[PDB]
DNA sequence: CAACTGAGACCGAGAAACC
DNA sequence: GGTTTCTCGGTCTCAGTTG
């Protein structure tokens, strides 16, 4: 669908703190991934990306759909793991840190 | 695909767990031993065999590789029992606060 | 100070809905 | 067919509470 182009556009936009690359080829990038109870959680800051994917696919209409960051992140994560265009480098992801992040590589084809 | 129901029924019909017995012939209500770990009368091996068996069934524990954790096993089994739609708790009949405390659970068709 | 608890959050793996 | 999403049956995390 649009996941590949949408995600690379969102990383290139820079409007999401933590959504950055790792090299110049832009084949490997980071993505913020916080739990919803770690205290340092800002609802409108960390869920923004997961909100955009709900707005881009019509899964969430402002004013006509009650907010739900859980299912937003659920949808985006399921589509990201099941996509054959992204491979999560499990060893390079950093989970037990301050403001965690996950490392992905886009496979070209 | 839900192994909790059949596994619990097998562990009850086997009878190798003292206290894990039925209370009726329809096999729809049963007793489960629920002792606190802080008590001196808490035998760490026998009073936690079922939670350890649940950890071993779902591959959560491997003897000789991981460190034993009876509290986490108890927490896991309790969360599975509360979240599952099959077993429901009869708190009014649980009859805790006896030398051999227990919980009474009911099976739902 | 461990052990325990419920409630909300999370997750991977089919089974669908969908382009 | 390829792609995103919905189900589902557990598990995880946290702020409390209890022994």
């Amino acid at each position: 669908g649009k996941l590949r182009q949408w995600l690379i556009d969102q990383i290139d936009s820079g409007k999401y703190p933590g959504l950055v690359w790792e090299n110049e080829e832009k084949s490997i990038f980071r993505i913020p991934w916080k739990h919803a109870g770690k205290q340092d959680y800002n609802r409108e800051e960390d869920a923004a990306l997961f909100k955009a994917w709900a707005l881009f696919k019509g899964k969430f209409r402002e004013g006509i759909d009650k907010p739900d960051p859980p299912t937003w992140k659920r949808r985006l994560r399921c589509a990201l793991n099941k996509s054959n265009d992204f491979e999560e480098l499990v060893e390079r992801s950093q989970l037990d840190i301050s403001d965690p992040y996950k490392v992905y590589r886009i496979v070209p084809e």
